[PDB]
């Protein structure tokens, strides 16, 4: 299932997707992701829309 997450703040503004089984494998991949590029935030996961948004 196409996962997507929303970054939205100073350090970076972006969103991208991730292609997982459930929304748990793909937030491990987003946290990864989200921590390599320095950000941290406040997140919140939308079931509905299969979307991570992360505020910085």
């Amino acid at each position: 299932t196409t996962y997507k997450l929303i970054l939205n703040g100073k350090t970076l503004k972006g969103e991208t997707t991730t292609e997982a089984v459930d929304a748990e494998t793909a937030e491990r991949v987003f946290k990864e992701y989200a921590k390599k590029n320095g950000v941290d935030g406040e997140w919140t996961y939308d079931d509905a829309t299969k979307t991570f948004t992360v505020t910085e």
